[PDB]
């Protein structure tokens, strides 16, 4: 048996854009990420699957059955976000000067609340409300999110930037966007703090601006390669951040922040440790350097990022393989997310349906390190597999609370464990053939199945535990009867 | 939902010489099958898997763990057999003119069976009954059956006819078997009585003259080829099944049948229709013909074997493709059983461990085949798949049982659905590789896990139905992720 | 036996930009081509694989042994081209009467004079040594096709990096008229100074590529790499114009045939409902484009026109074919299937159970069939199989490959179409573009480390083919699929 | 390069059942194989595949086309075997001064009068066409080594059926005496009748693989499949006396050398704490044999004795060669590992990542080399490679194979080994006795309709190989393993 804290919770994570739409009256079309999907260029060129978001699981109609499944689990924490855009479909009145660099403050009060609230889509306020109400009475600890990706479409144009043309609305690269996203995280703390137990500003700022205009072949908005621009949005995205903290704490006591993908880094050969150290550096100290202790670039403090987090969400799927270079490092293909799909990596290790390898003891790896560095308390809140057959995520399952009980005997303060995801849902460019449920949907008739994982799941839950039982399943997937 | 009848029954199956042995103090060296397994030159030739049965699953000391796990998952029936070597593991005085063809009466009273109790292992006798005890308390509906493949080495010396010698005790060669076979058999009703609900003579008797005469790669004792005696062994168990009837009946009012090997036979191509009534002749209906109608091979009847059955044990795992010949009809390989391990048939359908080819369908054609035949009410007492990594049972037991579900629909008597197995277990010649538990063993420590396909089954059990939270599994398991 | 004419030739094509690289002062880096793979961004994008060019097999100096062994191997025809940018690696004079504004290049006048003033500007020793490539050709009785494009322009004729980024003030490709001019003087040009050396030209290798990867395909990472319906098709209007301007220009100079290579898929109905999906797949993939060069016809923002200055302007068809691609019937018209042709797993089978190749490439013989004889219908000119071949490091596949499509061509002339030639791709392995070293489509295997060659099975089996002008008894079992089994599925 | 002496040759082996039925009038119904394979209940149980040897590749009357072929690809060394049953299918006189109930042999008188009155009852038709057969052998240039036996004996000697049975009243194999015996006078009598024509002998083709299947490995369907660690001893022991018997008999009539073929794996270590289970393997396998038939050396019952009628009765080695063997240290002894060597899956790769064949054999070059210096360094008789191959009909991995073990042969040389040929199994598919027709040894593919032989590409890199006495520069890189990515797994 591996026993958990009794206040320690079990449950699931999911996002806005993802799940909501599939039940006729949700549709969005609102956002970069809805216009960026359907747009006739992106799918010519195979950037975005030509899945369509609005033939999703549904979730904005269905939500009482999503709930009823997860209490049935066991679950007892859900992390949720709003979309920006269905609360203000509509551009606000310009407020500030645009050219400055730094939003070091934005003033928020009783008067400027009350008159956001004339802006706001009361429907979309009432039926968030509902959903969330319905969530709290299943004994569900609540986490709610601001930010899960997609942008107002009079915040962020994609098609016109991909295009190379700044002069309309820019996304992540406009303070515009800076001010109005620490304005929406007051508003919507404003409206629902009686319901919340604990908030994140945003979800994974990282992939945001790393795919957005690096990683361009993964059909990200804008899908503008720019090494400059990426780092503008970085910038930006982090003063968002601090300022959206301040405004949550300006109308509530309770704790607030942020969710980040993580990779463990790992060196191929016993010669490469530095090269970890720096990747680690590169990659995750220096945001969080950033919102906590205000060191940001020449190398500055500055006093209105400093302290600006509670808490950190840990977003954990697989390793990276680094070596050191002449240059500096690089990242190896054949190992963690640079795999073929359901195959093995070079180090004979499974990988998913999306290509990922299987490596748990990573978790550990990225637990510890972040404990070491902050000492600030964590969640583990996103974890899971692209698996619709099952195969391989009751090991994959097991495994990873494994390694966050693991984490928690060694000293890290981790609170709670959400598996991406409780049901299928649309895998952004990829569309719907990246199956993370522990339920299957099918996306026919919206109905949800219980993959065998799922029982697995309600074990743990139900237990607080790995028990006895399920024990053997802490273990790599056996690999000789899977493709290769 | 696919719900069962009120009185259906959900359980398993298991044998006294796979799982038994394991604890110290369960040794049992008595038997043909234990003495061919430690054979030195059938390890030399790959005969058999140089795995030896005494360090199994250990049923012996552990059944209540076993009988535990077991009411846990809702089970509500069991087959299991008493192991006759263990009961007479000394030869028995000379009775009968050993040179007749037919046994068509074996004289058994009071007296003879108070003689019989003297030659009796009481110990074995005792273990057996608080076994059975035990099983009865968890509210376990209970199938004895008398034989399920070991002989007391005093009745056969296997290594003696492989080499041809056929001086020595001969097995299902010598009507002397047969005949303490039904002595046996009244025996056992006599001292179980009180605590069986339905027996079965024997397990699979066509497997045993099939493989120990013709199928000698199989690895079975005595692995002497010859389709003279293969014939010969299967006209003495068919008479010793008839007796070991009568004894029965004369000592008990409750129901008799037996277990059976079935395949699907299928048409490779539309002009093959003709090919699967003579396989269906040349396996199956023969020699429920013979036990069922008395109508045997010149072509008689006989009074002593007409009527001696009142239900039928269904094993099933797959199908078999044939095509018409000249000469008559052939079996096919790359279906069926005669498939490439963890791989794909010729067809295209996923293989187990064992390279048994994915074919649910024919478990109905098998159920409504009998039921149109004869009228006689079925168990399925076997149906499995070796598995241990657990990828495609959930989808093998949600599939078959719905296909079960099927042939009652249609109209078919069939009252229970046995899996093979509830734990791993020592598969004969292949040794401890193939896996059809429920439950996992680790052989080292004994310990019993749950396998996802456990709390899968569970749900089905508890419920009486396939639920519609798992009504998805009723399919084929993806090939795509598997090896082929 | 499958004999072919005596006429027929079996050789090989190469291009500059793939093969010329590797030895020491071979280097060019002059193109836009040559930047787009060198692009740190890019580079970090993975658009590109991060191998260079000038890491490559080393044609440039190396050129007698690949001739040597090309001999060997009884070969009797090789398409190569010559690479603009090491000709004119530094701008030309912004020229006479030349307005950039307008859409139509209908006339570009050259004259020795013109011609005389060009040759002040081209690179001697670039001439020179690409005289003595060819003059070495030439001795070992190989028949040589001229080729003026194969996809790298010079930098000051397109900076990609600047369009990738969505800057159209710089340098744009085939966006800007000025590029239909100066590729017109070009060939006319190379036309002048190679005549003696050339038996045929081609104008352009594969120009629906440029504009389609170039423009739509962008996760191909082909420069530009700018994502635009609108910008694709302006870039295949100048290149069509383009071409009919190389035309006229290499005809002012030369009386030999001039032809183009293009791109060719065999377009296959995924069940029988779609054959129409398959009629206007084969509009829109390759009737429209040979309609305007053949026959003029055209469409120029909204009309269907016919123009007089691209009627006619062709002698022959370069076929180049890898695999099929299957097409169904939708309410809007027709799309292309994943899972068969080009767009199947590396190193797996199709969903047709078909082999894959290490490019995920659908082995599909009959297709090349199709494409040949549809071609021969629909305009009676003579044809070369200029491109056929396949990635296939170890071997396993290409022995049938070869033989299978081989046999195809035939099967092709038996119907009477005019076919004069098979040109496998290609003789040496080479670097694959945004793809870099790891697609290897040699029958001889290039280890880069030495430059050294080596002979594939497949490269002894097309000896066989070359030196007996037949697929010969004993190597016929070979056209056939290689049995899957025994592969990766 | 890797160039061979002069005198070294290069060729093939085949043997007479598995490649000479086929044709009209071939048919050799009379041997124990012939009998088992047609056995309905071996049949039934598939201990044998049901395909059947007389719907072969017709060696016996297509001889001159695998000639032709042969010495088109350069080849200069063959070694085949006259079948016993074809010289005596009828049984003949029990023989004079002979004692059944004796287990050792260790004389047989042969001379001019005897071998005349065996003349009277061989079959002159047989006799005369393989005469026929081996003048045209020879006639091509090819040196000729005749081996006496390659497993079917005349059934008139052993009826394996019965034999299966436990029944030890009939003609009973290689568990007679009698046969030693005879085979003694049947090799005399072949050498008498064909030393114009031989070149090298050798008596028999793999005796270990004669008892050891047979009486042991009886999974492998080989007759009389017989399960006794007694009489595979026993049959062991007559094979090594009628060994001896048959070297004196040829020696009786021949100044020619006499040697025999034997069946080798390469003993390797599984972890480094092993190097002693491998020599206690290569003692049981290998060296307790060959001390036998060179130094006398023998265990008869419990006792080591040294026999003179069996010491020095061997000129040469013929060494054949597949695969490895891992073994490891045990209390007891020693064991062989599964997963890796011929204990694999078929078209998979091993448990070290090294990819097997159609036949589930690991690819080991290194082993070869290992095995020939071994023999060297004990005895230092000179040795043939005579039998080295791959099951592999697609010829995806055998241009590997090939290149690969004949290096390794090369590299032997070097190290000082005396190796004069190395010998392909083999030059054509053929019957793979048990396994039947599925397993594809051939350079040249059979097909079995037509009998018709095809060259795969492997056949033209031996051509390479043999007509430069070298692996060429050209072919050098198929010195390595076959990549495994794009194959099976
Ligand atoms: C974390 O990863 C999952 C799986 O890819 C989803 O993309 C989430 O939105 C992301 F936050
Ligand atoms: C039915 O089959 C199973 C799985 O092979 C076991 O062998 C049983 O003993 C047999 F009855
Ligand atoms: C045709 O295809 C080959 C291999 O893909 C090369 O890319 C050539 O340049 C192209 F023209
Ligand atoms: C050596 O092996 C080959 C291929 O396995 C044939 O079986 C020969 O007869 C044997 F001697």
């Amino acid at each position: 048996m591996y026993s958990f804290p009794n206040s320690f919770r079990f449950g699931w994570s999911q996002a806005g854009f993802q799940s909501e739409m599939g039940t006729p009256g949700s549709e969005d079309p609102n956002t970069d990420w809805y216009k960026w999907v359907h747009d006739p260029e992106n799918m010519a060129a195979g950037l975005v699957s030509g899945d369509l978001p609005e033939n999703g699981p549904g979730y904005w109609g269905n939500y009482k059955t999503f709930h009823d499944n997860a209490q049935k689990m066991g679950l007892k924490i859900a992390r949720l976000n709003v979309e920006w855009s269905r609360i203000f479909p509509n551009p606000l009145p310009r407020p500030f000067d645009e050219s400055k660099q730094d939003v070091t403050e934005v003033e928020i009060n009783e008067n400027e609340l009350k008159r956001l609230d004339e802006y706001a889509n009361k429907d979309a306020l009432n039926h968030y409300r509902e959903i969330f109400k319905d969530l709290k009475s299943r004994g569900l600890y609540f986490i709610l999110n601001m930010y899960h990706w997609p942008l107002p479409l009079w915040l962020h144009d994609p098609i016109r930037v991909r295009r190379g043309d700044f002069t309309g609305p820019s996304g992540w690269l406009s303070t515009r966007t800076v001010y109005e996203f620490a304005r929406f995280s007051a508003y919507i703390a404003w409206k629902f703090d009686d319901l919340v137990d604990e908030y994140s500003t945003m979800n994974e700022p990282n992939v945001v601006g790393g795919l957005g205009y690096v990683g361009v072949k993964s059909g990200f908005p804008p899908g503008y390669l720019s090494f400059e621009l990426s780092r503008r949005a970085m910038y930006n995205i982090i003063q968002a951040h601090a300022r959206a903290y301040d405004g949550i704490k300006s109308v509530s006591k309770k704790p607030v922040g942020i969710i980040y993908a993580n990779s463990s880094f790992q060196p191929l050969t016993d010669k490469d440790m530095e090269a970890v150290e720096m990747a680690e550096n590169d990659n995750r100290w220096w945001f969080f350097d950033a919102i906590i202790r205000g060191e940001i670039t020449e190398k500055i403090v500055r006093d209105d990022l400093k302290g600006r987090l509670d808490w950190i969400g840990v977003n954990y799927y697989t390793r990276t393989v680094v070596k050191r270079t002449e240059k500096g490092y690089v990242s190896l293909g054949g190992y963690g997310h640079g795999c073929e799909r359901n195959s093995v990596s070079l180090a004979g290790l499974p990988t998913s349906d999306f290509g990922w390898e299987f490596f748990p003891e990573g978790l550990y790896d990225v637990l510890t390190k972040y404990w070491n560095r902050y000492h600030l308390y964590m969640y583990v809140t996103e974890n899971g597999i692209a698996d619709d057959a099952d195969y391989q995520r009751p090991y994959y399952l097991v495994s990873h609370v494994y390694q966050v009980h693991r984490a928690i005997n060694s000293g890290a303060d981790v609170r709670g464990y959400l598996h991406w995801s409780l049901a299928d849902n649309y895998e952004w460019a990829s569309g719907f053939s990246m199956r993370f449920g522990l339920l299957k949907v099918d996306y026919n008739t919206k109905r949800l199945y219980w993959r065998p994982s799922a029982l697995v799941y309600r074990e743990i839950a139900t237990n607080g535990a790995i028990t006895d039982e399920i024990e053997h399943l802490n273990s790599v997937p056996p690999v000789k009867p899977l493709r290769h």
